[PDB]
């Protein structure tokens, strides 16, 4: 099966192993999936500034030892001399290579049953740099209001 | 000339530009500093579990493109599955693999005429997976009762 009727039954686990076995990248498995917007990096201040009005998200970094995952608001940032630099918000700051950002892409998708929202930003190489999660409830649902205002972002970029 | 004698005098940035400028590991550059503790990565459970106690700490990660860094107490965490899997209350929750972490090294050095005291989690291949640095105060001066508790956990480390 090709990679995009392959992505049309809804993989039992991440995009990420999807991509190993197609020799491709994320980005490529991400494109050929049923429900998801890709636009170029030129859009992270547009889409930053607009998850930063959301509420509680999670932001998270995925390395080959360490997954950091950080649940509040989505600090604002600046840039300077290349870097997107963060203001410190109730805990989470630091620094993104913001013009190495690429791609962007707004995800929806069942994982192991469970709903999800996600924004997906990629480095040259078509890999995630960055992730952030839509917020959840006390019975690990996602926030109806939040899915509207990530569905109204995805409809003023693409869809 | 040597990398021990260079360290003798306080390099003007970061041990990794070190390690560049020396095409060595950045574990190696540690252990030639003239203030560092280093101790293999079965220590981990014990100095976790002792940061956690220490108050407000800054929590780093640092790949290519993204520097992430959290403020706040460091979350308690369990091992299962080969994951140290923490219990993030205050917002930064995730996991570890520590299992590859082979070595841990307590730092204390100058970076740009600023006092730092750090702890590094070390890889297989010598190179950093997670750094915490001690809190600071609104001088941006390091909390004192901290150094104190980190100077305790060095001391106790060199036990063994």
């Amino acid at each position: 099966v090709s990679l995009q009727e392959f992505l049309k039954t809804e993989p039992d686990g991440t995009l990420e192993v999807v991509a190993e076995q197609y020799n491709t990248t994320l980005l490529e498995v991400v494109r050929n999936l049923p429900s998801s917007t890709v636009v170029p990096g030129d859009k992270f201040d547009t889409v930053w500034d607009t998850v930063c009005e959301w509420g509680n998200v999670t932001t998270l970094v995925h390395t080959a030892d360490v997954i950091l995952e950080f649940s509040g608001e989505l600090p604002s940032g600046f840039h300077r001399h290349g870097y997107f630099n963060l203001r410190g918000k109730h805990g989470m700051s630091g620094h993104i290579k913001a013009e190495n950002c690429t791609h962007i892409a707004l995800i929806e998708r069942k994982f192991m049953g469970m709903d999800t929202a996600s924004i997906l930003f990629f480095n040259k190489e078509g890999s995630a740099m960055l992730k952030i999660f839509l917020g959840r409830d006390d019975h690990r649902q996602l926030l109806s209001e939040q899915v509207s205002a990530f569905h109204t972002l995805a409809a003023s970029l693409k869809e």
